[PDB]
């Protein structure tokens, strides 16, 4: 087996090992948008020659805690022929884009992960959490508190300019947020339109602040799922979920959203927005350590303290937070916290507690006063959500 | 119909109203232990004559943030016949045993709802959160960083002493913890017995520092339901999780825990600990605003400030938190923050943050700042759990 | 009604029919490639003036106990009606083609039957079993003893020549192999494309000695369903199988097999391959005792013996068996084995023993002897597969 | 961690383990019956000091091919603590029975195993299958062949002598048949007896040479579930079914049977008996190689042959099979065949074909003629069939 990256006649066998892998990939013309996103180097194949392994990274912009905007290499694309398990084939491909992608400056990466086992070892670790409310709106009545009671039913084909320019501000202003590029609006307003013998039509509820795309599902008619729903002020999200909520030929209506949708506050009885289903969303790999903890933003609320973070076979740095910054410098001084890459990764969007990975020895301090304070400086403000799948 | 204290006459018409309202409630012999609860003076009935209404509290020790013990009304046993609904009863009842309560000098009550939109108004707003993690045991592998790698298998009856013990440590240090008494263990190794064309036996897993009460489930039998897993340290609750994934006759171990479980955490596969349910567990409603602000902890982190609170209906109070400790004094200043009596409820043991209530306009502020304050402040260190339903 | 050989004008009438009868024929295109295997003079309808009743037999050839091939008259488009149910149409129209077939030379039929309660009465017998394996994949690991630990992932229609080579060695070497000519090839990699609202895109696992073709199932995105796996070599079957369960993004491998198929021992786990369905396969009439009894070859182990053969309302035969071939020749001696034709249908494959239909009084002798004779004469050194419905 | 042979008061230990492992093990009375057919040295117990571990044999008689009986060590009761996985407890405990066993005569031991991953390991291959039929019984018309067209409806507990003397006529003439003493007896005539909460009561269809018990389905009020058939006759076996066809308030029976049931072949549609379930029943260890291959018969049909047979770490044996009758010797000659232990007690009971075994390389020869012979010798004339549980 051979690692190169790949050619252009190295395409046609990607795009075979891609249909029988993802069931997402219908043919070439599935790639067009995706591929202009990959830079050149930007993906590795093994040859056997038919292509038995392939990865690659696509060029994004991550919003990260304090509003901070971070070049990332987003993952995609990742298989492994089924003839070719357990020969190192992903091992091997992960260490050369690790390799290309620290190397040209990228502080971190990002990743969806099909199996919750695979991506921990290569130092991912999940850092969003995909919280799927299902509300049975024939029960629904807005709390007296609630705001509203200013949304428009359009067609999202007619409505491309204001979509993009919600989401664009959204996107900046959110934990989890990407840059979503003309292509990718391509793609998503085509998925509007119904499928013979697939998903129906989407239709959208336009605010001036804030839209929904939702769609009936395609076999229970007493279901709409909203696909996105973006929101840049609480007014936007309560007058887009009365919108919702008046969808009186359903039964029930799913999103999949954030733990912190404030939805259930919204209703007299919060108990009718029901979690029915978690995941991890967004992975995150720290590339540098030093680059990713001095990029982001960190809570006021917490006083300056200084301790020295030890990463498992990624460095060891005195650590100062004061003032919602971080100063992250080399140091050989003896560690007062321990953990590996990915533990890093899952705490530095907000999504999980310090104490919380602590009790699991993920993380390790012999100072419960030093527990308190990560937890406190690592939350983000701004509740953690996730744009979108890739 | 008569709103009056029940005479020992009025209880046989009490415990037919009991059978027929609640499933859990067979007979007389069902309220014997949990009546030794009740105080003189600590129930009422709605006579028309027989009984159509009745409601009481019991004298109940509830743990708050800072390892604080506070007296708690627990609201219980509460029923309208079906023949008496919208009639006021409820209102009545609840208005009266809250006079006593108070009067009582009680700081605190308490519920368990039967359903999510009832108790709101009444000023009881979800105060902990009940989420069922279930395990595929047969694909979970612990972490290299985890725990272990101590457990006893013992019938329950026989180490009564030593899960007493036990579960005294766990109520005194975690928000959420209630004081069980003799009777309520007398209940709940009564119930361990298997019940003929019912529950199957119980066993325990125990640990100097822990114990786990579970059961294989009555119809799928490669289900194993914990009733209860009280651990005091991160050693015992990894230790306890070591012995249930060794259950290796079953397929599946769910568990009603709360949202910070760091189980998902002591696995390779995060992912494998799926949340199957999630709910409001136990409801508060402060009595007294000062004494309840005044008896809890607050987060060390987050610098002295001063606010005003004005609770809708429950008086305005100049509110100074630093040093972890509150006080809480009459003002007719202006208001920075306004809520309704359940908001504040929810916001006392740390299971909601005030940013999340605020995007839903249950709290109001006009200072951003304030907001992340709040939040921080009224933060539980120690994850907020749920002790026992009553 | 007119039971007469069909025109070119009564084909339309046929295919409407067919369309209202069979929820596999779609219009006239889905007969022209099956018709180019139907003889002049192959065909009978029944008139009334509509199409109330049709049958067919094509040209085929089944390979039989010692790799012997048999011109085989194959029953097919067979449907009444449902305005002319009990009209004894179906038993004219066998009794028809049965003619024309033995006239023809056949020496015998077979069909693949929609119920199981309705060819016994016209001679047929079912001659092999369908035997559907689900494999749990995520548990499957292979035995120590399991060879290989050489198959390439292709796209059908690229390597049409290799799949035809390969299906011709295994059809020539198999009891109950079929000549696949040209048209049924057309047909079977024109259903490999993914069809709009239908089945997903077939994939191939490729090995010089065996080939797999595959699809992810339309609703369950969990579950791949192999169509067909022929395998000239227990490699090729076990390099095919560690393929498949390579597919590490499937929970269930399901495949249509026979009883014998050695995947279980393949597996440390022989219970992870479930039998999830068994059905009879191909059903045989044989249209000419002697010569469908001396074509055959017969197991060499079982020593030299001679018997009479009664087949009722078939004749009876002296049968001397011995060195694995048969002499099968007219006589009136006292019979010592009776059955009706459809019992020898059974036990011409090797697929049903004589000591089953035995105990069941379907096959009787009063030498138990000379049932176990019997039992080891007609048993299959190669085990009986099932090639294509038709 | 102690192993050693249980005392008086290492029992109640046992039986604590026993109700946590066992979903049939209620308490010590569960214990009384089986632990009878336990000898002196038949257990062993692991200690920590609580029971963590536990094993026993007990005293059988297994019917083999040609009706031989055979002394066997039936393995029961193996538990291994949650608390004490992947310490080799198991490992440990199955090499000191196997130790007893060997020592103390056995040919064989046998056990039904809960997981089939485990006991291959440990010299053990699945020698019987249970195959599962249910009858739609709502279309079952016997077949005009079918025998019968001498039953009566009886309590069990009133003919207890009768079914005694059958299962006795039974368990002596197939392979597969265990002796059933008294003791076994009073326990199956204990559960036919109705359960509060529980199994309905048990009937039985009485025949002189056979009987059917069987019972209602405990939720499926539609479903009657044959707890056992013990047919000496093919009449008995016929006739039997005839009644449970008469069952006319049920639409379904169910059966554990085994493949060769001839009841498929009673009726006019034979797809009615249709498979819903198949598994391994009794495994197989053949504790001394040639005491076992030389104790059983071998079909009279095969001519006879030589071969050298090698047991991986089990011996090598010179072994001649002619007239039904095996010889197996010591030899250092070249093997000419090869199998680990499992693989024979896979192939003793005539349930797997060696031809089967070696398409997937668990045994090994270089002469296809040979393989031809191994098959044809080991098959049973009587069909294997599973007695009881244990
Ligand atoms: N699985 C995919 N299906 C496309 C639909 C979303 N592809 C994907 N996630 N990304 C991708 C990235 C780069 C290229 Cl060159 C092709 C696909
Ligand atoms: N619904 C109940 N069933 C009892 C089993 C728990 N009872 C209950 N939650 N509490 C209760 C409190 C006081 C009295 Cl006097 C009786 C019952
Ligand atoms: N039911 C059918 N559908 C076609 C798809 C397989 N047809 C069929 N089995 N055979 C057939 C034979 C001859 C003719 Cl002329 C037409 C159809
Ligand atoms: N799992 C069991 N439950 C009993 C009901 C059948 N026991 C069992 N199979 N055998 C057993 C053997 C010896 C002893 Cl001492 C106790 C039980």
């Amino acid at each position: 087996v051979t690692l190169c990256s790949p050619t252009e006649d190295d395409w046609p066998g990607m795009f075979l090992l891609a249909a029988a892998s993802f069931t997402d990939f219908i043919g070439p013309e599935s790639a067009t948008a995706w591929r202009t996103l990959v830079p050149t180097d930007g993906a590795v194949v093994v040859r056997d020659s038919e292509v038995v392994g392939m990865a690659l990274y696509m060029d994004l912009r991550l919003t990260v805690p304090g509003e901070v905007v971070l070049p990332t290499a987003g993952l995609s694309f990742v298989a492994v022929a089924p003839t070719h398990r357990r020969r190192g084939l992903l091992r091997a491909m992960c260490a050369e884009l690790h390799r290309r992608i620290a190397d040209s400056g990228y502080p971190v990466a990002a990743l969806h992960a099909s199996e919750g086992g695979i991506y921990g070892r290569f130092g991912y670790g999940p850092a969003t959490t995909l919280h799927e409310l299902t509300v049975d709106r024939r029960f629904a009545r807005f709390h007296a508190d609630a705001p509203g009671g200013s949304v428009r039913l359009v067609r999202p084909t007619e409505h491309r300019g204001e979509f993009e320019a919600i989401y664009e501000r959204w996107r900046q202003q959110v934990p989890g947020g990407l840059l979503r590029p003309q292509v990718l609006w391509d793609e998503l307003l085509a998925e509007a339109k119904a499928a013979p013998g697939g998903d129906r039509e989407s239709f959208a509820l336009l605010h001036p602040d804030g839209y929904a795309l939702y769609r009936v599902d395609r076999t229970d008619l007493k279901l709409a799922r909203v696909s996105e729903l973006r929101a840049v002020t609480a007014d936007a999200h309560c007058a887009l979920w009365r919108a919702l909520i008046g969808l009186d030929s359903m039964e029930r209506i799913s999103i999949i959203t954030h733990p912190q949708d404030p939805l259930p506050h919204l209703l007299t009885d919060t108990r009718l927005a029901r979690t029915t289903w978690r995941q991890d969303g967004l992975w995150l790999r720290i590339m540098n350590v030093p680059a990713a903890l001095e990029a982001r933003g960190y809570a006021h609320e917490v006083g300056e303290f200084s301790t020295v973070l030890e990463v498992s076979d990624g460095g060891r740095f005195a650590l100062k937070i004061g003032d919602g910054r971080a100063r992250c410098t080399p140091t050989d001084a003896a560690a007062e916290i321990e953990m590996d890459r990915d533990v890093l990764g899952s705490l530095y969007l907000g999504a999980h507690r310090a104490s919380t990975l602590a009790a699991a020895n993920r993380l390790r301090t012999k100072d419960s006063q030093l527990l308190r304070r990560l937890d406190a400086a690592f939350a983000s403000d701004v509740p953690v959500q996730t744009a979108f799948e890739f």
